[PDB]
């Protein structure tokens, strides 16, 4: 997150940060056994790791749980980035409490003007790298499709918004990636990509979890 | 490296890729058995690939080599950088042919105004980041200390020196930390760090080798 803040401990419940021997992603929790994810952010094994705030801290709030099934949007468009969108069923329930908790999916494709929340362990520059250790927070609104296309000629599907700010200074950046985006208490995108960080007139491009909310049930259900 | 170019398959023989299970850092072969890096590229367990071109490619000159001694500079300072060397030793001698070849180590302090180069895996983008498979490739001039300072007050110690473009476009980035930048054919300096990547007015401060060539002697000596 590039200009965000960091985040009041444990106010962001539903942050889970993909684990491989280092944090690469953040995820959404959905429910007690599973996480919603981009499905760049697939790996053949995952560790999911909830009730974190310094990732590289035990605090003690912490749970450590591997993937059991990793399942990508079968029309997972990797050259594109349509479609990306991600679910992982974790091996066994984690214990929900004050620190982990889930996060409700959107019962409408929220209007553009919404302030939403956007957090992460991802890129907190706008040049170079800076990985941090505690969560950053930031809040942004949901652009209008036409701002949205009109930075991104010919490269926005109809599953992708933007969010953030056309003057730039802050973004979501790499990392943040799988990462949620919450407004009115909802999930209503994810951390999906843009051209840099933070650069003026490059929105952040996230996935309109809106429209696959009938997909993530019914693979929920499936599995 | 922003703004390079894609180096000639095995040009740059002495190039190495300090692999983690991922590449994170380069180095330079100076010997059969020793490779230099930075200090802040330290891990407990390093695999050492020579050969490489295609970091993600098998293309049959690859040499993979776990890393027996790792000794940082004992004055290596990780608040300032100051003393960032380290030297590997590797767990056996490589063959040295044609594209694992060694480099040598600075006869004298090369002056301003030299032209360098400077190779890596490292981030290629000014903004946001990504990640080559092609080893890259820079020409670029060792500036005056006075601009090295110029550009960071009192960060430059008598043992870093930037080389670049004060108009930015060009530069290291992460990723291409520990990697080598030889001059007429001579190892000079290795990525350190600057303010973000191709930044006007932040060139890429580096390791001064020539400072060091006792230490590093006296160390492959030693061990
Ligand atoms: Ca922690
Ligand atoms: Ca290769």
């Amino acid at each position: 997150i590039v200009g965000g803040y960091t985040c009041q401990e444990n106010s962001v419940p539903y942050q889970v940060s993909l684990n491989s021997g280092y944090h690469f992603c953040g995820g959404s929790l959905i429910n007690d056994q599973w996480v919603v994810s981009a499905a760049h952010c697939y790996k053949s094994r995952i560790q999911v790791r909830l009730g974190e705030h310094n990732i590289n801290v035990l605090e003690g709030n912490e749970q450590f749980v591997n993937a059991a099934k990793i399942i990508k949007h079968p029309n997972f468009d990797r050259k594109t980035l349509n479609n990306d969108i991600m679910l992982i069923k974790l091996s066994s329930p984690v214990k929900l409490n004050a620190r982990v908790a889930t996060v409700a999916l959107p019962s409408s494709c929220a209007p553009a003007g919404t302030q939403c929340l956007i957090s992460g362990w991802g890129n907190t520059l706008s040049s170079g790298v800076n990985e941090p250790d505690l969560l950053q927070c930031l809040d942004a609104p949901l652009l209008p499709q036409a701002d949205c296309e009109a930075s991104y000629p010919g490269k926005i599907t109809d599953n992708m918004v933007c969010v953030g700010f056309l003057e730039g200074g802050k973004d979501s950046c790499q990392g943040d990636s799988g990462g949620p985006v919450v407004c009115n208490g909802e999930l209503q995108g994810i951390v999906e990509w843009g051209y840099g960080c933070a650069l003026p007139d490059n929105p952040g491009v996230y996935t309109k979890v809106c429209n696959y909310v009938d997909w993530i049930q019914d693979t929920i259900a499936a599995n």
